[PDB]
RNA sequence: AGUCGUGCGUCUA
């Protein structure tokens, strides 16, 4: 019918968005340029993310500059932080494609294999006649190179002699093409991969044809639909969920469109997702789960492998498909990956026969993967991975799209999976958690860091999960009072936690705040990261005391986690712990940054604050409330907060936290050798500070 | 203001 034809055309347009404008915009940039913005255009062009968008054209106009700025910042970060291995190529004939030049170059297979150049990688090319052959070429030369040109890899054709033909796409108007003479050596170095940027741009362009385009532009969730309480109670009993969680799931499923579920950490977010999936399956309807990071996808796959109960209580295990590489995905998820499933399902005359056999094998693999995708019910992947070419070729509509950590991903990433005719979308995320990853502070200033879920929450209040179990009630007290503004209720196990010990002792309590009377932090110019020795010494002393108290009674294998805002501080702590304790720190203690440590929960969490000097009133990342909430919510039983008293007291949120700790008598002055009575200096300092 | 998630492909003479 006409409607079917229109839907097919819209799907084809969404899945076949041309990338030429993106290439034209990107290639005009100068690699050697060192500025906060790709060009020198007036700042007025950039605009903050509007809450309401009049039409798709305005939304695209607002978003495109932000995407370009983010891409430029990522390019600069790759140029500076990372130094890819340079290589050299020989220029060939040039083809004048529409507003582009495609250059064919011959390169060695070993060189590209070592560098790691794929068909969707961006490179920067330069001509260095004075470059000595023996000189160690590096990204510094490219940055300081007089002439540079951005190029995009198009095709990689292998040919006898180990010769790879590479088609590089460059901007036609770029002057560097005058140096692209036949049989000319050009030094090229990789910059970054454009696959994610290309997918985001395609989604931005195709948002017009999206079914939920109106809802996204308005950002208004569909009105709640009343449901019978008896059905909610029956679902809760069948799935063994909580009353609030069951009500939220029922309300989200009943209404068609975007659904907002605010799950604070420890509120069974994975359990809530499992319940939603089971309820939807009980009521083929493919469901696409997308998560910002591969770790979340792996966790969801592991949880699903155990099976999901239905309303009747009969556990079942729908075929789950993981769209991801084996190396990036967890080892346990290797079996669930598409490649392994296809392999399991499958189980010059000679030259021609070998070629025919290879083609037949490729066709069989394509057929097997297509069949698996068609029969699969649950497809778990990442936001960027949801737009994989295989899925686009399949063109199978996904009625239900679940988004995890909606507050940890950008709007474009969240909308990417919706391209496959997504009529029902369920986004779950906690705004108090870490904001979506952003490389540019300027982009954040334009509200680019703000995600779609944030606007949806502003328009309408999501269904906050009040009940939490893993988090200790004392730990969740202050976040509930301030971060969540209440609406949090402790679970039945308020004080019946299995890890009872190391709590009765006065020195060790569920929540503590051991400030440092004196502490000096040194900043490294190369990394611009502060490092303090007092925090490291205090943490080492506390860990040693804890181990001595329970060296043999209880094993701390994967139960102690030290987190600091700064990467350099965490690395220094890991090095010191390895030097002092030895190899036992590999498993007993886990060292990682607060942002990196997100998603991991441990019995004991040591939150070490590096900001100690009071000379500068600036607070830094500690000022943000979301980071503090993430740091505090990752603990279960014991929290050890380390940081200078005055520096933290400068901030309003930290001042309130210190006041609450004083009210709860959780403040205890600490310094070097706090638990070392032999060192009389520490005791004297503590007495004087009193 | 000092840190970070995301992507790629495995047989070719």
């Amino acid at each position: 019918a006409e409607l079917a034809k229109q839907e097919l055309e819209h799907m084809r347009k969404r899945l076949n968005v041309d990338m030429n404008p993106l290439y034209e915009i990107i290639l005009q940039w100068d690699y050697t340029r060192n500025s906060e913005y790709p060009d020198d255009e007036p700042i007025g062009n950039y605009s903050d993310v509007k809450d309401f968008f009049n039409s798709p054209a305005d939304y695209q106009k607002v978003m495109k500059p932000l995407l370009l700025l983010e891409s430029w910042q990522g390019l600069c970060s790759s140029r500076d932080r990372e130094d890819y291995k340079p290589f050299s190529i020989i220029v060939g004939n040039r083809t004048a494609v529409s507003d582009f030049y495609d250059v064919y170059a011959s390169v060695a297979k070993q060189v590209i294999q070592d560098c790691g150049i794929s068909e969707s990688d961006l490179i920067v090319m330069a001509y260095l006649p004075d470059f000595r052959p023996d000189k160690r070429l590096s990204s510094d030369d490219f940055k300081k190179a007089q002439h540079t040109c951005l190029a995009k890899v198009r095709t990689l054709k292998n040919t006898k002699g180990g010769n790879v033909d590479v088609t590089l796409r460059i901007h036609r108007n770029h002057s560097f093409s005058k140096f692209l003479t036949l049989r000319s050596e050009i030094y090229c170095v990789k910059v970054m991969q454009m696959t994610t940027i290309e997918r985001e741009y395609s989604t931005l362009e195709g948002l017009e044809y999206y079914d939920l385009v109106g809802q996204i532009l308005q950002a208004k969730p569909s009105p709640p639909v009343n449901v019978d309480a008896a059905e909610i109670e029956t679902v809760k009993k069948s799935y063994k969920l909580n009353t609030s969680q069951a009500e939220a799931i029922v309300n989200s499923v009943s209404k068609e469109g975007f659904s907002l579920i605010q799950g604070p950490p420890g509120t069974g977010k994975t359990k809530t997702i499992l319940g939603i999936i089971g309820y939807f399956l009980s009521t083929k309807q493919k469901i696409l789960i997308c998560a910002p990071s591969n770790a979340a996808v792996d966790e969801i796959c592991l949880r699903l492998k155990s099976g999901v109960y239905d309303k009747q209580g009969h556990q079942f295990k729908p075929q789950l498909v993981r769209v991801g590489r084996s190396d990036v995905v967890n080892v346990a998820i290797k079996d669930l990956t598409l490649e392994e499933l296809v392999d399991k399902r499958i189980g010059d005359e000679m030259r021609e026969k070998n070629s025919v056999n290879y083609r037949n094998r490729d066709l069989d693999r394509r057929n097997a993967q297509a069949h698996i995708l068609a029969v699969s019910d649950i497809i778990c992947s990442t936001l960027s991975g949801s737009a994989h070419d295989v899925l686009a070729t399949m063109g199978i509509k996904f009625d239900t799209v679940i988004i995890d950590e909606a507050c940890q991903c950008t709007e474009l990433s969240s909308i990417i999976p919706l391209r496959y005719g997504g009529k029902r979308c369920i986004m779950v995320g906690d705004p108090n958690q870490l904001p979506p990853t952003v490389l540019s502070g300027a982009a954040s200033n334009f509200k680019y860091n703000q995600s779609l879920f944030v606007r949806m929450e502003k328009n309408s209040s999501p269904y906050l999960l009040d009940v939490q179990y893993r988090m200790h009630p004392s730990i969740s007290k202050f976040p509930s009072s301030e971060f969540y503004q209440g609406r949090l209720k402790d679970g039945p196990g308020m004080d019946i936690l299995n890890k009872r010990p190391w709590h009765q002792l006065e020195p060790l309590a569920p929540y503590k705040f051991f400030d440092i009377i004196s502490g000096r932090q040194e900043q490294n110019a190369k990394t611009m990261s502060y490092t303090n020795m007092e925090e490291i010494r205090v943490a080492i002393e506390l860990v040693d005391y804890l181990f001595r108290k329970f060296d043999n009674k209880i094993d701390f294998t994967g139960k102690i986690g030290i987190i600091s805002p700064y990467r350099e501080q965490m690395q220094k702590m890991r090095k010191e712990f390895a030097r002092y304790f030895g190899g036992m720190i590999n498993k007993s203690i886990d060292f990682n940054t607060i942002d990196g440590f997100q998603g991991q929960e441990k019995e004991i969490i040591l939150i070490s604050c590096v900001r100690a000097d009071d000379t500068k009133s600036s607070v830094g990342f500690l000022k943000d409330f979301r980071r503090m909430n993430v740091a505090l919510t990752r603990a279960k039983t014991s929290i050890w907060v380390l940081g200078h008293q005055r520096s933290l007291a400068k901030s309003k949120l930290w001042r309130d936290l210190i006041e609450d700790a004083k009210d709860r008598s959780c403040l205890a002055y600490a310094c070097s050798g706090f638990l070392d009575p032999r060192n009389n200096r520490a005791q004297s300092i503590l007495r004087k500070f009193n």
